[PDB]
């Protein structure tokens, strides 16, 4: 068995290697990178998403949110209060003030530490969800804007034919900013590249042990737990690596930088945070091992998750049993 004990692996493609994304991701499985629910693919050195970024201040964020905790600062919630439109360059200019900026630290392991210790105290404003793609159309490879949609998949898989768009989204981040521990949506594959700017801090648990991550967070937000038995769903709980490690749950965590994609694999919990100003885009994929996580899927259908157009279809084809109860949750 590959990679046993579950680490984040690291790739290196070269130009020719690069060329095949379905290709390069079942190669990466064959290396047992879905082991970690989580691998870095660093570009090979020929390879640009775009020509520069010296362009881009004038995209508008209509509901940059802000995230405020409730809880102690290694278990809490965020909500997100909505906020005014801004542009990238006024959000910029914002993440970069005295309120928002990233503090003097030594290096990525005192940033971490100072996250832990002071997150819950401030409220960061995210970008989040933007529908949107800075990829330059003349990029062929690794294009986040030409992928093989999910629902070409399902059909060449299972020989349906259903309604649904994938496009990719854009997130502009400041220091703090926080994505709460989630799988994605139907436990499909994720790719996010980091465009510019910080660094994303990320933490996985294997997708073997994701139920003792469920555990764990219906002891730790046990209201939430009665209201739903999906709750992770909603996207909006924290755990720290201290409290995750006091409780014996497996897990590993892995810095991005600016130029370097991460992928996401079926069912891999994760989480992370922003360590100051910056843009990663980021879409859902599937191939045909996913199938079988996609009929498995939790699902919320208490209200609260509310998700995406093209997420009925799965449920329906996938879900059939479970369909009428989720879409009442969805209307
Ligand atoms: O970048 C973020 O805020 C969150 N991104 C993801 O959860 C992802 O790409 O799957
Ligand atoms: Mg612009
Ligand atoms: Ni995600
Ligand atoms: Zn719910």
């Amino acid at each position: 068995a590959q990679n046993p004990n579950c680490n984040i692996m690291i790739f290196h493609p070269t130009k020719e290697e690069f060329n095949d994304f379905d290709k390069y991701i079942a190669y990466m499985e064959s290396q047992g990178a879905h082991r970690a629910g989580l691998a870095k693919i660093i570009p090979p050195k020929e390879w640009k998403a775009r020509e520069t970024y010296d362009n881009i201040s004038e995209i508008l964020i209509a509901t940059p949110l802000q995230q405020v905790a409730s809880g102690r600062a290694g278990v809490f919630t965020q909500y997100h209060k909505k906020k005014k439109a801004m542009t990238v360059g006024e959000y910029r200019h914002l993440a970069n003030s005295k309120k928002y900026q990233t503090p003097p630290h030594q290096n990525f392991e005192d940033l971490e530490r100072k996250y832990w210790k002071n997150r819950i105290y401030n409220s960061p404003i995210y970008g989040a969800d933007i529908s949107g793609s800075l990829f330059d159309e003349n990029t062929k490879q690794w294009n986040l804007g030409h992928l093989g949609t999910i629902q070409d998949l399902l059909e060449k898989e299972c020989g349906v034919v259903i309604e649904g768009v994938n496009t990719p989204y854009l997130y502009f981040g400041m220091w703090k900013t926080t994505f709460a521990w989630h799988t994605e949506d139907m436990d499909l594959y994720s790719i996010n590249y980091l465009h510019l700017g910080e660094p994303k801090t990320w933490y996985v648990v294997p997708p073997e042990h994701g139920q003792r991550l469920e555990r764990l967070a219906r002891e730790l937000f046990p209201g939430s737990s009665r209201g739903c038995g999906a709750f992770l769903r909603h996207k909006v709980a924290l755990i720290s690596p201290t409290v995750l490690k006091e409780n014996g749950i497996p897990f590993n965590r892995i810095t991005q930088e600016a130029g370097e994609f991460m992928v996401t694999f079926p069912y891999g919990y994760h989480a992370g945070f922003n360590h100051g100003f910056n843009c990663a885009e980021a879409i859902n994929f599937a191939t045909p091992r996913w199938i079988d996580y996609g009929k498995m899927a939790s699902q919320c259908s208490c209200g609260e998750a509310r998700v995406t157009f093209s997420m009925d279809a799965f449920v329906r084809i996938l879900q059939p049993e479970r369909y009428d109860l989720w879409k009442r949750g969805q209307d």
